[PDB]
């Protein structure tokens, strides 16, 4: 387990044969209101565009999950909520060990990066047609969507 | 844009205040079976230990991410399917530009990593009681399962 660079938000090391990049966990909050979910678009310089994404953040030191959520929501959208626990997963685990525990917010409040308020039936299509990307957890929101909130 | 490391799967690059880590493209395939959905499991060095995932890998240089989704398919489990595109997700926008394709495979045949066939509602089981982890392609060949295919 050597270290090749230390960084911000990121370590390089080699563990053998296998280059690991050491990452901060994050998570990711789905929000449906109206039938439209709540999703968000920045500028993205590792892709050099911008994805659907939902709010989503990395866990700052002394947070737990819940924590970071409620603040990575009211940071991004001045939105709080009920939030519940959903669901967790390493987005390529087979370089990183970045990790993302997803939430469920309800009964939205506004208390204070793109707000982008969308059916997620038009997300999905308009993904089909090639006119947005997605990231991980716009993905996981829509196809959550789909899957236990209609 | 300079570069840090350049790597075997992946290169470590400073372009100006952001880390970017470049990583080639990905290929996962989401298989359903008699209610039994396809999951792979492996030793995962970088997160030390194996998350439940769905047949995936890197796709190859000459090709194309239908015939990689082929490739990885047949390498890992030894089948073979009738392939169809469903959509394609930035693992985590925020640092690496690693984008996966996802593919649906029907019609199974056995033409020639531990392979778990286990049905979806049984994984997400498992997961919410702590029992395994989940990878990006894991949790979105099951969110995909509950929404399209029952
Ligand atoms: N994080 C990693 N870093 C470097 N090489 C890797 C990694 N994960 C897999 N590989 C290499 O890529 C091949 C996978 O196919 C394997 O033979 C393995 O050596
Ligand atoms: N890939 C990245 N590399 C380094 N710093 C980053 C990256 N993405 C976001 N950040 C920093 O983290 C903060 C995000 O909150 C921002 O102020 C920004 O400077
Ligand atoms: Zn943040
Ligand atoms: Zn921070
Ligand atoms: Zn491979
Ligand atoms: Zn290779």
């Amino acid at each position: 387990r050597t270290y090749l660079y230390r960084g911000r938000i990121l370590n390089l090391a080699l563990e053998g044969r296998y280059e690991i990049v050491e990452h901060k966990p994050a998570v990711a909050v789905i929000a449906l209101r109206e039938g439209r979910m709540l999703f968000v678009r920045q500028m993205r310089p590792a892709v050099g565009l911008a994805p659907l994404e939902i709010p989503a953040g990395l866990i700052e030191p002394g947070e737990d999950p819940l924590e970071a959520a409620r603040r990575e929501l009211a940071e991004q959208t001045g939105l709080s909520g009920d939030l519940t626990y959903l669901f967790s997963y390493f987005v390529s685990p087979g370089f990183t060990d970045e990790k993302t525990h997803v939430f469920l917010a309800e009964n939205l409040k506004e208390v204070e990066i793109e707000v982008v308020w969308m059916r997620p039936e038009e997300a999905l299509e308009r993904h089909q047609r090639g006119e947005v990307e997605f990231s991980a957890t716009g993905l996981v929101g829509v196809l959550y969507y789909h899957a236990f909130l209609r």
